[PDB]
């Protein structure tokens, strides 16, 4: 009512080296599903801003699958929980939730009728469970394999069957309902990571650590062939195969491997038609893959989403982003570009209007970036816990990190402020106020530990928040500072910002207070009202271009919009702006538009009318 979300640049899937990423998809195949944090993402192969998120799991999400009917989605987590919910409405009403076993769910499978669900993983009491979706009633017994079950799939045609892959190196097949163990197959010599039936259920294939792909008769599970690459010796891949998927017509199979390639195989000839190399880096290993009626997607170890053109044997599109906590944002002066930085030093550029992303490479930092700022000349200023302040030139690749000027800092940078043109940059460090201008770094030692910084638009003031529960305001001339005000807070300062017109300075502290000061009144309190609505640490603050409204992001998952003109009015509270996640950064793109980023790797845009 008082606000609405206009867009989302979604988190990439969570990844773990040498671990499979299982994807789900909608009936039309127009959208895929994957997980990060405690959420389930439904990403369209069409849009880049209309992804949908479902965040009701209380534990780290592992896999999510939408029913053939398309009305429901069954998602599991590391604790063995499987939630079944409506995907059609913004309410996502829970139909059923059930703890299938004590341990992480690794894969889930809906049956053709959308009446049954099979879940496999690492339980103490069992590695798999099959039950009716609406009632939660057991539909059989998946006992049979000795170790964790990594993959599971229903035979889409009658007579119904269920196949599974396990860490015991075996493939198992069950018949029913009620489902019961039928047989085990031992073609594989290492962990089985993926087992899948073709669209008509006449056949299914398996693959895993041994790098081989075996083909089987869908009803009895008798081996009918193996896919081998003529360029290799009796194997399909030169390393572990984390997943395989069938083309819509069932004539081809695509596999994703640790050998950094995606291969398209012809089912009839059992030969590889095309090998699609992603790159030479360990980040290029392929950990998951899925072929829908509208797209073939493969996931890199770095989280990137690769759209494959099976016909041309090439990568059509690649979506970048983040799967680790976003820690800083900056938007271009012209409002067309947004830069985002994360806890692991990765930076992405985004076209604000389209959502198209670009990953800065090589990385500007190998660790935690606590500040980033773009300037009117394309330069990109950054500070990181590798104790450096770097300036990266622009649009030649867009940001040739390869030509960034690095400057070692004396102490850890916790905040960054840079003038519009990049003439002056100031970094609040643990034991210094670092100033960079005209290619020279000057570091003023301070007797307190700073926590944040803000530079006034006219470049005359520098406000430094401190762990001494004080806001130190200085008049700046070159790298020479003169303190003109020391503002006392009841707790440690967490963030600061000057309004564009320089009329106000706002500071937030660990007591959860948000306090603005009148610069014209020598930094005296602008109002007596207590703006203490956040129920958790305030992590960031930013002013609207109107110099009246401001916004704060907090560890309590919300963004709050404050109004300097009506201090006693209740503020606008976007509750759960970033569900189960802290809002680390916020910026006003215009008088009624805010962009937020959180620990959840999500970047959200909000419209907040006057």
């Amino acid at each position: 009512s008082e606000f609405s979300q206009t867009a989302l640049f979604p988190s990439l899937p969570r990844t773990a080296r040498g671990t499979a990423v299982v994807l789900g998809n909608t009936p039309a195949g127009d959208k895929i599903q994957y997980c990060n944090g405690t959420s389930v993402y439904t990403v369209p192969v069409g849009s880049l801003t209309d992804t949908e998120i479902y965040t009701e799991h209380s534990h780290q999400t592992t896999v999510a699958k939408t029913s053939p009917s398309g009305y429901y989605c069954a998602s599991g987590d590391v604790h063995g929980n499987v939630r079944i919910w409506d995907t059609t409405q913004t309410t996502h009403i829970l139909k059923t939730t059930i703890p299938v076993f004590s341990g992480p769910v690794k894969d889930i499978s809906w049956d053709s009728e959308s009446k049954r669900i099979a879940a496999v993983g690492e339980g103490r009491e069992r590695f798999g469970h099959v039950f009716l979706f609406d009632t939660g009633t057991s539909n059989g017994n998946l006992t049979g394999q000795a170790r964790a079950m990594n993959s599971v799939d229903f035979k889409p045609s009658r007579p119904f069957r269920i196949i599974s892959g396990s860490d015991d190196n075996t493939v198992a097949i069950f018949e029913g309902p009620p489902f019961k163990f039928k047989s085990t197959f031992g073609e594989h010599t290492k962990f089985v990571h993926s087992v899948r039936y073709n669209p008509d259920g006449s056949l299914f294939a398996s693959t895993g650590g041994d790098g081989t792909i075996v083909l089987y008769n869908g009803v009895d599970g008798t081996k009918t062939g193996v896919f081998e690459d003529d360029s290799l010796k009796n194997v399909a891949h030169s390393g572990s195969v984390f997943g395989l998927t069938w083309s819509p017509d069932g004539t081809k199979i695509a596999s994703a491997s640790a050998d950094k390639t995606i291969k398209i195989w012809n089912v009839a000839t059992l030969k590889v038609e095309k090998t699609i190399p992603v790159g030479t880096r360990i980040e290029d290993q392929q950990l998951g893959i899925i072929w829908t009626k509208q797209a073939l997607v493969s996931i890199s170890a770095n989280g990137f989403i690769n759209f494959v053109n099976p016909e041309l044997g090439s990568i059509d599109q690649v979506r970048y982003g983040h799967n680790k906590a976003i820690t800083a944002l900056s938007s271009s002066a012209d409002g067309k570009t947004l830069f985002s930085a994360d806890a692991e030093g990765h930076i992405n550029s985004w076209d604000i209007s389209t959502g198209i992303s670009n990953r800065v490479f090589p990385d500007v930092h190998a660790t935690m970036i606590t500040g980033i700022k773009t300037t009117s000349k394309g330069d990109l200023f950054t500070v990181s816990w590798d104790d450096h302040l770097k300036v990266v030139p622009a649009g030649g690749s867009g940001v040739d990190s390869s030509k960034a000027v690095a400057n070692k800092l004396s102490s850890q940078p916790l905040g960054l402020a840079v003038s519009a043109d990049g003439d002056i940059a100031v970094a609040a460090c643990y034991k210094h106020i670092a100033i960079y201008s005209h290619g020279k770094l000057t570091e003023v030692p301070i007797s307190y530990n700073s926590s944040c910084v803000a530079l006034s638009n006219d470049k005359q003031f520098v406000a430094v928040g401190g762990q001494d529960s004080k806001v130190h305001v200085y008049k700046l001339s070159g790298a020479s500072v003169s303190e003109v005000k020391t503002i006392v807070h009841p707790a440690e300062i967490t963030s600061v910002a000057f309004s564009n017109n320089g009329a106000f300075l706002v500071a937030t502290d660990q007591s959860r207070k948000v306090i603005p000061y009148s610069v014209a009144n020598n930094f005296e309190l602008a109002h007596t009202n207590s703006w203490t609505f956040h129920t958790a640490k305030v992590a960031c603050v930013s002013w609207s271009p109107d110099n009246v409204r401001l916004a704060t992001g907090s560890l309590d998952n919300s963004v709050i919009v404050w109004n300097m003109n009506k201090p006693s009015d209740h503020p606008i509270i976007i509750k759960g702006a970033h569900a189960m996640s802290s809002v680390n950064s916020v910026i006003w793109l215009n008088e009624t538009t805010i962009v937020s980023a959180g620990q959840d790797s999500n970047i959200k845009f909000w419209n907040v009318p006057f």
